[PDB]
């Protein structure tokens, strides 16, 4: 169980002005820290944010949050559930900003909602330094779905923040799960992200912003475009046939047209990962994995995800029998026998 702490700086808020926060389980004998970003889509104007507030309110407010949460998957402390980092200090950061963790805008007389995702991450890091993070050797910023995209948008800013605060020896790294999307042709959101950035006062990494420039910052929400601009090591986990990708593409006895569409999506995803040295991409139809209790079950080329992450750790000190780049080559969902049922 991880215990809730609401942020002492009450100007850093969820969508409705209530305080943001984090859940924490400390491990006194460890210098590794795992900060996980929750996912859950986003909203991009007054009307669809109002709808979200009616029936997805825990993603917009802390008023009804429970005081504890059970750590699962990579946030579990049991070695049998989490062979990778079971003895680490564990942090779960709830997603209550509806902005893919990019926003920097307060609620005010002209803004019905606050969008403070980028500032929530910075404030969590600041307040954790007084609770033991000042002694860390590695800070892994991880996340799933919108939280995986949030890793890509924020990992280098966390590294810069710790450098400027006088902690140049903490190694900052990223783990992006199910946040690597393609701005492809639909079978039957670039615009929704463009509108969202203006609504949220969204911020993107500096080098990516300089490449694409004003009005085109939406490009930096797409992994294959923002990843080459990053300096921190990032490990990319992505199902080749991601369900959120297919939903946006308007895909739901498969005939030739849809067969070719689905095979081309897998091929394109594989192509964007060809030069990503730390990656895990199985040929499955699914969505998210790293905080699932059965995350230990899937394998690519005989290597599990916890093993690949451990091999990544060793590489940051090629390794015999300890691979870090694992991408399936077979071209149809569930051609990998270990896919989630
Ligand atoms: C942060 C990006 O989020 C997503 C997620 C899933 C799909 C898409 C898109 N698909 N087709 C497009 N033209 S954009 C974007
Ligand atoms: C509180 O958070 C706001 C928003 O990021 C920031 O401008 C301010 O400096 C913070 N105050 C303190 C005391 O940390």
């Amino acid at each position: 169980d991880l215990r809730l702490h609401l942020l002492l700086n009450t100007s850093v808020t969820c969508n409705d002005g209530s305080p943001a926060g984090y859940y924490l389980k400390e491990s006194r004998g460890s210098r590794r820290w795992l900060l996980f970003l929750e996912g859950g889509w986003y909203c991009f104007n007054r009307e669809n944010c109002d709808s979200r507030y009616d029936t997805m309110r825990r993603l917009m407010s802390s008023r009804d949050w429970p005081r504890t949460r059970t750590g699962t998957g990579i946030l579990s402390s049991q070695p049998e559930e989490n062979p990778y980092w079971w003895n680490a200090n564990m942090v779960f950061i709830p997603y209550c900003s509806s902005d893919v963790w990019s926003g920097a805008s307060s609620k005010s007389e002209k803004n019905e909602y606050a969008f403070m995702g980028a500032l929530i991450i910075q404030e969590v890091v600041r307040e954790l330094l007084g609770r033991g993070l000042s002694g860390a050797k590695v800070l892994l910023l991880a996340g799933s779905s919108a939280g995986g995209t949030g890793v890509l948008l924020n990992v280098d800013r966390v590294a810069e923040q710790l450098e400027k605060l006088g902690y140049p020896a903490i190694q900052v790294r990223g783990l992006a799960d199910s946040g690597w999307f393609l701005d492809n042709k639909q079978y039957r959101p670039t615009e929704a992200i463009r509108r969202g950035i203006r609504y949220w006062n969204g911020v993107v990494p500096e080098r990516c912003r300089r490449q694409f420039q004003e009005g085109e910052e939406w490009n930096c929400f797409f992994g294959y475009k923002v990843y080459p601009t990053l300096r921190s090591p990032v490990f990319v986990v992505q199902w080749l046939f991601d369900e959120a990708q297919l939903t946006v593409d308007n895909v739901h006895p498969v005939q030739e047209g849809l067969r070719l569409y689905i095979q081309n999506l897998g091929r394109e995803l594989r192509h964007t990962l060809k030069d990503v040295p730390a990656s895990f991409a199985p040929a499955c139809l699914s969505h998210e994995i790293i905080i699932r209790s059965h995350w230990t079950d899937v394998q690519v080329k005989g290597t599990s995800l916890p093993r690949a992450l451990h091999c990544w750790d060793r590489s940051l000190h090629p390794l015999k029998g300890c691979p870090v780049h694992l991408v399936d080559s077979c071209p149809w969902p569930h051609c990998n026998p270990s896919c989630p049922t």
